[PDB]
């Protein structure tokens, strides 16, 4: 038969040398296209973005000039121009305030420097956080275009502590907003006047007695709903009152975390031996009490803030919308006529999109007579409108795509584009027309509306897309709508679940879908609001990422068939290193006839007739797809390093993984751990049969977070398949994880005792090996996501069951290893564990 | 020539450890303790005494209040086993599931209490009142005195309260047992046990929502005082009543320490309810940082003839504590003279090289007030001849060990001197008893004038100082050791190491005509003794390396004209020794002289069934820090059974008491001053090499070093400084950075960081990780996650440094353990882990 390949044994310092030698940049992102309006000049656009070029040590604000003409037989590489002159945005040592540090963790930001900016195109104002403060600069508009970097200007404050989530006022760019000490503020950038708008935070010495915030996304909203803001500027000014003062409006979420459980997580300054306190809603326990409110302020001709007002719903949020647990998203119609919100129930099986006219909000007051007078003055024809409802027996994934069209005068309907997955089980674009008919309400007379009370008739609902593929509507994916040509641009998996592509379809006469991106790569695209050009950041399994600029070209009478003409490069693909070998993608059909995709890192310098020790690298949880046609060598270089030593590395996207529709991910509903391990084992056995170089007697299972959970599930349920498990930051008891994630997939513990018990690996330690050196646990001590508690509880159970274990801690790490020295130590530790204990 | 230990499966090692403990032949904490002898008052009856104590009898799961009857006569050639009687009828003292309040749990950690149930009681002999904590509350019962002696167990009576939260540190008022005191929410309270009336005396704690804005306490010993000075109370009853009110009222007095922890650094340690994922906050003074601000104050209250608490007063020193005593960092001890004429305190400076014993008359304390006019009136009224008296001062270039022995003789009226007994170590370098006479004369102070004390302010002339004991041995004066003084016979009973540093013995000497010292305990055992307050009998709790502990009652017998030569006569047993278990082989004690000619003691556990010409893998078991002696002639099998288990598998186990260890005088422990880590490893290696040469069965190529706390520190120091000597180290709860340990301990032995940068740097193993092995499987770190003494931070920081230096390590954590492993499942897992690590990695 086949010989068994033996990986070379190295000393510990030899393994350090291999890892250090193996490790012998952020592409342009967050694009703004600005048209240049001068016929004589050679540039059509300035393109603004964030990037870290090769010579730089941080992410900063950059621009490139897009030429009117390019040579056909020559590749233009655009110069990256610095907006900021010798400006360090990173604070000392890359040590952020706790507020900025935790936001960077929630957003998975690793790069130092400016990681976001707000831009007002008409004025050319840029507003961003830098150096523990707020800075601005101006380019374009009336001031003209810079040709060398400028010093940004610090915005002075009398506020104590961080100014978070800064945004420019759309209607009047003299104003911006920020959060300070859990309240919403505004300031005039020109005069330096600041004004507090909300008064939720009392500033009590005992923070636990001070549980309200305004304008803030709480922990579960940031970690599990991908929402990082709790306030939304009205895009328009209004002129109520006889004095002729200008009113500016902000919709905001007020939260009360009083009933939310408090946990303590060690702080990164280890020598201080202290914790930070978190309102951490564990599954089955209380989420924050929430409401939408309206903050208003008035300004005079000189830009002086004359007055401020908190307004609340004329009847309480909890009375109007009694089954709402979460606000997923909110915003405004472009005319400011309606605020809107996306509401979820606690089971996350029911979503409503609701219009809220500003007239439904009345001034907050302690005076009962004034409050009742305000309520009585709300016009009878003012109400919430539920313009869309999504219901499922699986779960609602929050999709970010909701595009309301402008209404005509006297028109009692709203037309909108909506991404909807629950209708067919695949996320698709629909054009929806809702009828807005006033029932007539006496808002001074309290009532208990049911769920259907404010429901709008649907006049029309047109599928713009259909089939067994997805429109991408999550984690930064969006649509772009050209109302002149009646085209919607979107990203999707129509060509293959392995590649993201840009497409265009008519929303007027839904028919042909045109693909605008190059097949054989996975694309991340940014479209000009003038629909004249777009950027694609793309890669393949074999080819490092590039960033290319395309001009949409051809007859204006045929907009659907505009050519994406390659125009210029912002970044050419790095050379594939000679010691990097891309993984190979495969697919197979399970015994139940489900198609699964996988990847295999073949042992380097592979010889026929030899079976190699194998690492099954697993994530396996919802909302992630590990296997796709994109470059893996930046994020997963360590898997190439394993293959270079003679390990085979296998990755399987089993049922529960994403980009395959709701029914595919729905397989794990209420039974997390169970179908995932069956698919991992079927995949491993398929790879062994097809490729013939897998030694099934020497398989390690390794993953982080959900992957750490499945590594332990593998050793517990399939101890004859998996010789060793290496479990990083594992979930070991689902009852210790949060509401937003755990309840979506598993229900509350009281409703799914069997599934919680079967899925909690710390309750099955009696099934873990009674042999030493089969189990290595790794965990960041500062982890605020999968708490170090999960590992501590697992260890407590291992001691009680009389089981051996190996443990490594990363004292200075949260949920991921960010420090290069700790990353190398982790990789050396893994190589050592495999060389000693995966071998017989 | 090289012995190989038999390799076992993990489950094989579990079976060996489980069998070793289940079938140990020994039982933990079976010894009765906290003895009170009461004479019986019936001439016809068969008993001379009732003996009260705490114990856990064979058919019980907890410590309760017990008694035994001491008979008037015993048969000479017959062994009386005293019947243990329950005082309390079917009473569970342990709270539900053995889960104590955070306050009681941490006090049990500071006191090293493992047993469940009643762990202490206060007793008032004249009334026969017992006062104790049980079941998250306060209970009492009465026996003897006016009530009579019970013949069967009684129900204890709960003391009702309207207080919120625990009533801690309860004490009976000595002058009037109708009254008792307790601490509630960091303030001093008193109550009438007969009427149920309660009264708050101190108003330090505001009860603010933010506890960090509420930093004052009264009557409480803070963290460093409990952990490093062995003091668990911050208040002291005046033993006498006074009648100075013009209304027929009786005044009772309590001296108390007020603390302000405002400037003390706050740290967070995880709570034992792991599932709550929370921490408790500690005012933890790290070395070099602020200790609490302290003052002695006086609480007074008046009672009427009905026992009603009529009025209370907080009084403070007429000049601030900080003005009168500007070099005082710590109050080590306090109390009163037996007549109540003076409060006294033992004061330490921050370097802990200067101790003062100071008398404070109650007239030096005036009413606390915000009214400046009333304060000045009070200060002007303090008599000119009222002052502090420094009656004794101890100064050293090493450090002051706090000795608990201070016995003031009551003064005569108009006598301007104080005679007292005092244990003093700094005078000769050995702890000895002195009879001292100080002269108490005032030249006068205007206490209304601002005060700046000179050198020798308040210092008393010493008229006489008689050494009652002397030599190169110690009177035991710490950690429970005390003297007993018979003022009728002029004899002082004490414990010491006069016969050998390997055994504690009971002795007696005259304080009148200091001369012959008589030994009352049997040589060849180490004794822990309790003397009757009538000096007619004593209890000895004793053992040897070969014989498990017993508890015996002795009668002191012979002519009343020759009290110094009263003979100890065996009377009865409270607990016979278990047999030495047959698979337990006692260690052998040896001594050797270092190359510097210092005598060191050690012990060896020989490999079981030793064959000649065989060299065995060896475990050096190490503590090596101050205040501990591992090597003495007492039974080690209850605490150190695991060392017998290692020897039964064929490991040699070596223990060395190196320089820095205790019971050898101040110079011997003083060798590690400002250089912790340095001399300790040299002595461990000299001992290991001595044992290898003398016994011939030590394989010096296969030596593991293992210890806990200071021993974990030295295990790492061994692997860093002597990597050719120590093949592997197992470091439990190690101190890895001295800058993270506390003021009381670290500054005593090492000074502050800013004064000893070189010593702190050299002694902090986490700053020398580049010297730890670049080979895997030579270092195992173990730590309790909940450790509030040696914080888990020490291990976390060591790991952080190991990662930065690219070093391998193995780690085990005990998520549910503080500084010691208390859970049997965790103890077994620890022992299995150690056996597996030695079998795989100490072998080639
Ligand atoms: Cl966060
Ligand atoms: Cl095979
Ligand atoms: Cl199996
Ligand atoms: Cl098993
Ligand atoms: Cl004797
Ligand atoms: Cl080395
Ligand atoms: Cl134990
Ligand atoms: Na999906
Ligand atoms: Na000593």
């Amino acid at each position: 038969p086949a010989a068994r390949f033996q990986v070379q044994k190295h000393s510990w310092d030899g393994l350090r040398s291999i890892i250090h030698g193996s490790r012998k940049n952020k592409a342009p992102h967050d694009f703004q296209f600005v048209q240049k309006t001068d016929e004589s000049g050679p540039h059509s656009h300035r393109l603004y973005y964030l990037g870290m070029p090769y010579g730089s040590r941080e992410n900063s604000l950059l621009y490139s000039e897009i030429p009117k003409k390019v040579r056909k037989e020559a590749l233009l590489l655009l110069s990256w121009k610095q907006m900021l002159d010798h400006f360090q945005a990173t604070p000392h040592h890359g040590v952020y305030s706790r507020e900025e540090e935790l936001l960077r963790e929630r957003k998975r930001l690793g790069v130092f420097g400016i990681t976001s900016y707000d831009f007002h195109s008409e004025s050319g104002l840029f507003l961003f956080q830098a150096s523990n403060s707020l800075f601005h600069c101006r380019d374009g508009g009336k001031n003209g275009f810079m040709v060398s970097p400028m010093k940004p200007l610090e915005i002075k404050t009398q506020c104590s502590g961080p100014r978070m989530d800064p945004k420019i006022c759309p209607a009047d760019p003299a104003f911006f907003s920020f959060i300070n000490n859990s309240d919403l503020w505004v300031a005039n950038i020109e005069t330096g006047e600041e004004r507090r708008l909300t008064f939720c935070h009392q500033g009590l010495s005992n923070v636990l007695d001070d549980p309200k915030s305004a304008g803030v996304a709480t922990f579960v909203i940031q970690e599990e709903f991908d929402r990082f803001t709790g306030y939304w500027w009205c895009p328009t000014a209004s002129w109520e009152g006889s004095e002729g003062l200008k009113t500016l409006r902000i919709l905001y979420e007020e939260v009360d975390e009083s009933e939310v459980e408090v946990i303590h997580v060690p702080s990164p300054a280890l020598e201080e031996r202290k914790t930070d306190s978190y309102r951490y809603p564990r599954t089955g326990s209380k989420n924050p009490k929430i409401a939408l409110k309206l903050a208003e302020f008035q300004t005079d001709s000189q830009g002086k803030i004359v007055s401020t007002q908190e307004k609340e719903l004329v009847q309480p949020f909890s009375s109007l919308f009694p089954k709402v647990e979460y606000i997923a998203r909110a915003g405004w119609t472009r005319d400011g006529k309606y605020a809107w919100a996306m509401f979820l129930d606690r089971p996350q099986q029911w979503l409503q999109l609701v219009l809220l006219p500003p007239a439904l909000f009345i001034p907050s007051t302690e005076n009962e007579e004034q409050r009742l007078a305000s309520a009585r003055a709300v016009p009878r024809n003012v109400q919430p409108y539920v313009v869309y409802e999504e219901v499922t027996n699986v779960w609602i994934n929050v999709h970010d795509i909701f595009y309301p069209f402008p209404q005509s005068e006297g028109e009692d309907e709203l037309c909108f584009l909506r991404a909807n997955e629950c209708k067919t089980g695949f996320c698709h674009l629909y054009k929806v027309t809702a009828v807005l008919k006033s029932q007539g309400y006496d808002w001074s007379e309290p009532f208990s509306p049911g769920e259907d009370e404010f429901k709008c008739p649907i006049k029309e609902e047109i599928a713009l897309t259909s089939g067994e593929w997805e429109v991408l509507a999550r984690h930064g994916s969006k649509i772009w709508v050209n109302e002149e040509t009646k085209l919607v641009y979107f990203q999707g998996t129509k060509d293959t679940p392995l590649e993201h592509h840009l497409y265009v379809v008519s929303y007027e006469a839904a028919g042909e879908i045109v693909r605008l991106t190059t097949p054989g790569f996975s694309h991340s695209c940014s479209m000009s609001q003038n629909f004249d050009m777009f950027v694609s950041h793309y890669s393949s399994v074999s080819t490092p990422p590039c960033v290319h600029v395309y001009k949409l070209s051809g007859p204006d009478d045929d907009p659907l068939h505009k050519q994406p003409r390659f125009w210029a490069s912002m970044m050419e693909a790095a050379s594939c290193p000679p010691d990097y070998v891309p993984p190979e993608i495969f697919h197979f059909h399970t015994r139940s006839d489900v198609r699964l995709y996988g990847m295999i890192y073949k042992p380097h310098a592979l010889q026929p007739g030899k079976k190699h020790p194998t690492v099954l690298f697993v994530y396996g949880g919802p909302q992630v797809q590990l296997v796709n046609n994109s470059f893996k060598g930046i994020k997963y270089l360590r898997l190439n390093t394993l293959a270079s030593l003679g390990y085979a590395v296998v990755v399987i996207d089993g049922r529960g993984s994403c980009q395959r529709g709701l029914r595919f991910e729905g397989a794990l509903k209420n039974q997390m751990g169970q179908v995932e391990i069956e698919d991992q084992v079927e995949g491993l056995q398929f790879v062994a049969e097809k490729y013939g170089f897998i030694d099934l007697s020497r398989v390690a299972i390794h993953g982080w977070s959900y992957g750490g959970f499945l590594s332990l599930m593998g050793l517990i349920h399939k101890p004859q398949v998996f010789k060793v498990a290496i479990a990083g930051a594992p979930v070991t008891v689902w009852m210790a994880y949060d509401t937003g994630y755990t309840e979506r997939y598993m229900d509350v513990p009281e409703n799914n005792q069997h599934g919680y018990e079967a899925g909690s690996v710390a309750l099955h330690v009696e099934k873990l090996p009674n042999e030493p050196n089969r189990l290595l646990i790794l965990h960041g001590f500062l982890d605020e996501n999968v708490h170090f508690f999960h590992t501590n509880f697992l260890v407590s159970q291992l001691i009680r069951a009389g089981k051996p274990y190996q443990l490594q801690i990363y004292p200075n790490e949260r949920h991921s290893i960010r420090c290069p020295e700790s990353g190398e130590h982790y990789e050396v530790t893994l190589l050592h564990f495999l060389q000693e204990y995966l071998h017989h």
